[PDB]
């Protein structure tokens, strides 16, 4: 979905995403993490 961390990218949300959701499909919006399913 969404995350609640600032983003310098999609690249470093991948792990972001993975961590939260567990998905490592995940982009960087609004300079925030951003995770899919």
């Amino acid at each position: 979905q969404f995350t609640n961390v600032s983003c310098s990218a999609s690249s470093q949300c991948w792990p972001v995403c993975k961590k939260l959701f567990g998905t490592y499909r995940g982009k960087c919006m609004n300079s925030k993490c951003r995770c899919y399913s």
